[PDB]
Order: structure tokens, then C-alpha cells, then sequence
């Protein structure tokens, strides 16, 4: 709690710069006002004041900045937010957990052409972290999904590659023709 007061007191102190000169923003700069006031207010009930608290913040944060608090990571996307957050359902559900990847497909889908789309991060020429993969019919219905579970392990490119092959596999049983976007093709 005292440590939580020092931690903010330090972080504000560093936030000031961006708006202090540049474009800023009414709400961002309001947050900086409110957060400076919120430090005033919380300081009084705590019997501590912002000068003292920020210095302790240097040490309390710049020691945790180790590691090295950093490998040019980026981000590739086939889907818009709408494609990713759209609701869908399976009439005949089939779902499993494979490591830390959740795989789903409708078993009622047959004789359709289906495309898989993915949003994920990339390093080199290989997949590092999947955000979401979805199977779409030509009519645009979602009939398959591979999503990552929040876990301590996380997943690998390999795990993801296995998941896709399993999902392509399951869908093709019902005589569906399945392909992948170039994104997936090139990186998984």
C-alpha cells in the first residue's frame, strides 16, 4: 500500500513528458491532472508526500526494470475486430484443450468451402504468438476456432501448427474443402 503510493508517484513523474510537450489529449491530460490530484489526496490520508514517495519509486521500479526490460517483435492480421469478436455457435459442438490452445469446430458443417484466418505475432519467418484463428464458410459463418488459453506455459509455433492440422483434419472428415490465407500458409 505505501509501496503502491510510491509506485504511482514514480510512474506519473515519467508520464508527464508525452503531453508535457506533444499532442496530448483532453482525457489523457485529464488523467494526468486527476492522477496528480489523486496523489495529493491519497498522500494526506497516508501522511506521506509526493517528493519523498517518487524517490522511493525510482528504486522500487528501476530494480524491477530487470531483466533488461526489453527481438524485433511485430503483428499480422487477417481479421478485423468485428471478425474476431463476432458471435457464432456450433450446432454439433466438438471441442478440446491441446496444451494451452483451445480448439473448436461444428460437426454439422458439410460439403462447404472453408477458409482459415489468423491474427498473430511473428519473429523471423515463423509464428510466435497466436491471438485468434477462425474458420469461415464462403457464406461468412464461423465454423471453427483456435484460441489461446491464459496460462503460465503459453504456447509455441509448433503447438499452433499442430492445432491447425487437427482442425483442418476434423473439418475435412465431412467432405469440406479447407484452405488457409497466405498469412497462415507463409508462417505456419
Amino acid at each position: 500500500t505505501v509501496s503502491s503510493f510510491q509506485v504511482d508517484c514514480f510512474l506519473w513523474h515519467v508520464r508527464k513528458r508525452f503531453a508535457d510537450q506533444e499532442l496530448g489529449d483532453a482525457p489523457f491530460l485529464d488523467r494526468l491532472r486527476a492522477d496528480q490530484a489523486s496523489l495529493r489526496g491519497r498522500g494526506n490520508t497516508l501522511g506521506l508526500d509526493i517528493e519523498t514517495a517518487t524517490r522511493a519509486g525510482k528504486q522500487i521500479v528501476e530494480r524491477i526494470l530487470e531483466g533488461e526490460s526489453d527481438p524485433a517483435s511485430r503483428y499480422l492480421t487477417d481479421m478485423t475486430l468485428e471478425e474476431m469478436s463476432r458471435d457464432w455457435f456450433m450446432l454439433m459442438p466438438k471441442q478440446k484443450v491441446a496444451g494451452s490452445l483451445c480448439i473448436k469446430m461444428d460437426q454439422a458443417i458439410m460439403d462447404k468451402t472453408i477458409i482459415l484466418k489468423a491474427n498473430f505475432s511473428v519473429i523471423f519467418d515463423r509464428l510466435e504468438t497466436l491471438i485468434l484463428l477462425r474458420a469461415f464458410t464462403e457464406e461468412g459463418a464461423i465454423v471453427g476456432e483456435i484460441s489461446p488459453l491464459p496460462s503460465l506455459p503459453g504456447h509455441t509455433g509448433e503447438d499452433v501448427k499442430n492445432a491447425i492440422g487437427v482442425l483442418i483434419g476434423g473439418l475435412e472428415w465431412n467432405d469440406n474443402t479447407v484452405r488457409v490465407t497466405e498469412t497462415i500458409q507463409r508462417f505456419a
